[PDB]
């Protein structure tokens, strides 16, 4: 019930309170996980849950530009699972808030080599992290 709550306060602005929802349903998720033997398929189903609910926890933190705060966690996701073309795209992000171009590039280069059809949404952050870059 977390995660479509969570999702529910997000899209009425609600940062916050949306991180809140998220942040019990990480916890919870990791605490059954405990319960598995780890990368083993029941512990698998259960990490693509928590992954969606940190890359969720991160778009909060977008909002209230925690922009490093999200590089760890979206790095820690792709310590582990480096496949995961909407981890890359939401560190880009954060990484282009806080001008780090070089880092940026990168993600959004693995992004349209992981993801062909995100061209577009990449080409759209490129001119954002070249707005931030004006300096």
């Amino acid at each position: 019930v977390l995660h479509g709550e969570g999702n529910r306060l997000f899209k009425l602005g609600r940062y916050e309170e949306a991180s809140s929802k998220y942040q019990e349903a990480i916890i919870c998720l990791r605490n059954l996980q405990t319960k598995e033997k780890p990368w083993e398929v029941q512990w698998l189903k259960l990490e693509k849950m928590i992954n969606t609910l940190i890359l969720n926890y991160c778009q909060c933190l977008l909002k209230k530009e925690e922009y490093y705060e999200v590089l760890e966690h979206t790095s820690d996701i792709l310590r582990h699972h480096p496949g995961i073309v909407k981890a890359y795209y939401v560190r880009a992000r954060a990484h282009a808030e806080v001008w780090n171009e070089a880092e940026a590039k990168a993600d959004l280069q693995k992004v349209l080599e992981l993801e062909p059809s995100m061209q577009k949404a990449v080409r759209r952050e490129l001119r954002l992290l070249e707005n931030r870059m004006a300096e």
